[PDB]
């Protein structure tokens, strides 16, 4: 049902001249013949908010400013589409909650929204807080918000409402009707505008329970699956996206559609960093197949991803983490500690504000093999539109926005696309987009091997075959494949020399 290819990762306003309309003649034009499928951030009303699309007011609509759903439709009449779907809360401001606002527990909305009372049920003040403490929440932000109801009745109440992210981010009542009616009415307007994949935002918070954390409960595994089983019946499929210990990640795919590959990203520039590629074989032999696979995304570089987690170890040594994180900063001449959050340790980094480029010192060579990496692992492999065309550290847009991913989101105009592609390094990026597009090894059965300084990622279905071998002794990245009737050999170095003479 998805189509076996590379895929871009875009903001509908950062790539190209700021709309749907102008990406979809990117696509038709100077980006034709190279994407399967399309992830288009947040585009909903409005994507300029403080969290960049995360946070629309109203998650129906599309924002007027990038088009409407008739956009979204044709683009996606030949590629596949994923977007995004909040599936946890709602914005304080949209229409639902104002009601709420107005009108109080008369409102049609009430049961739509979460609040204290839906979870805790008791009076001991002391013995509920002592629940909350075991909430687990990614920042000291308020556990409840208290808003006065009712105020356009003779009557008004405050209530304390469940908001995980900001007190502008109501948490919604999955469990109810009016919950599911909500979810159920943006897929609608999903698959009726040629949406194939659901990247579900924030579900790990979605399900409450009194003495839980409320993090990945097995009634939210129940929720996700009821959740996807419909996106299913309506021709979707659902990805669970979370950054987190990667046994997590490995148990969130064995029970869902799909899940992100965020080990590749430290992993490959680790392996290239230090010419082992020990620990990135290890993962390919037990990392998720349903899996969609990045260098960059629209975010930092998550760290924590292949880090230790409580008890349980990462898939590198601590200090292999923090010489990765201080290996990036050096790699961008510090560029990547202006855009990153200061840290005691760097094993506990969350994330580093980097281009994927930079992070490799703007080495064509290494940035070939990563991507070369990335396509032989198993999984879709996702294109970020700033990694596309080799994209520089948007130092400007930082010093302006003081945003510290927007080192990593510059705005690239039709204009700078059509030079950037002209770069030998994105002409030699997009000949192997090509051919991790055409054969069709990667619909078969793969292998990886690690022996004497020579990393192998293999594939074979049908007749055809295609195999990944770097020799980090040698410093040679070499593909072979079997397709056409065709033995073909294509070296990395004479990929990137063929596009600097010619
Ligand atoms: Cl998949
Ligand atoms: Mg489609």
């Amino acid at each position: 049902s998805i189509r076996n290819g590379v895929q871009l990762i875009t903001y509908a306003d950062r790539l190209g001249d700021g709309n749907i309309e102008s990406l979809t003649n990117l696509l038709d034009g100077p980006l034709k013949g190279l994407f399967k499928g399309v992830h288009i951030l947040p585009f909903y009303y409005p994507y300029d908010g403080e969290d960049a699309g995360f946070d629309p007011i109203d998650h129906t609509t599309v924002d007027e400013r990038l088009g409407d759903w008739n956009n979204i439709k044709k683009l996606g009449e030949s590629v596949d589409i994923m977007a995004d779907l909040i599936v946890n809360h709602m914005s304080g401001q949209s229409e639902a909650f104002t009601d709420v606002l107005k009108k109080g527990r008369e409102s049609e909305y009430w049961p739509l929204f979460l609040t204290k009372e839906d979870v805790f049920s008791g009076n001991d003040q002391a013995e509920i807080d002592e629940q909350i403490a075991k909430v687990f929440r990614p920042r000291p932000t308020p556990f409840f918000s208290d808003y006065e109801v009712g105020i356009e009745t003779d009557s008004t109440e405050t209530v304390p409402f469940w908001t995980t992210f900001t007190s502008n981010q109501i948490d919604i009542d999955v469990e109810s009707e009016l919950g599911k009616e909500y979810l159920s009415s943006i897929l609608q307007s999903f698959t009726e505008s040629n949406v194939d994949l659901i990247r579900l935002d924030a579900a790990g918070y979605a399900i409450k329970r009194a003495g839980s954390n409320c993090f990945m409960l097995e009634e939210t595994f129940e929720f996700i699956e009821a959740l996807s089983k419909r996106a299913r019946t309506m021709g979707m499929q659902c990805l669970v996206e979370i950054h987190s210990h990667y046994q997590t990640q490995i148990d969130i795919a064995a029970r869902c559609d799909s899940v992100y590959d965020f080990a590749l990203p430290p992993l490959v520039l680790h392996t290239l960093f230090t010419k082992d590629a020990s620990a990135l074989a290890h993962w390919l032999s037990i990392s998720p197949r349903n899996c969609f696979t990045v260098l960059d995304t629209h975010d930092g570089i998550g760290i924590v991803d292949v880090g230790a987690s409580g008890d349980k170890p990462g898939l590198i040594s601590a200090d292999a983490i923090n010489a990765l994180v201080e290996q990036i900063h050096v790699n961008s001449n510090g560029e990547s500690k202006k855009a990153t959050g200061a840290a005691a340790n760097n094993v506990d980094l969350y994330q580093v504000n980097c281009t994927y480029y930079d992070a490799l010192g703007k080495d064509d060579f290494a940035y070939l093999v990563a991507r070369a990496i990335q396509f032989f692992s198993p999984g879709i492999p996702q294109v970020y539109y700033g990694g596309l065309l080799a994209a520089h550290n948007d130092m400007e847009l930082l010093a302006n926005t003081n945003v510290g991913r927007d080192i990593n989101r510059p705005y690239l105009t039709t204009a700078m696309v059509e030079d950037a592609i002209q770069k030998p390094v994105v002409k030699g990026l997009m000949q192997l987009i090509t051919l991790r597009n055409e054969n069709k090894a990667f619909g078969g059965a793969f292998d990886v091997t690690y022996t004497d300084n020579t990393l192998v990622l293999s594939w074979s279905n049908d007749g055809d075959a295609a195999s990944l071998t770097v020799d980090f002794a040698a410093m040679d990245a070499t593909i072979n494949t079997v397709s056409n009737g065709e033995e073909s050999t294509l070296s990395i170095g004479a990929l990137l020399a063929h596009h600097h003479h010619h």
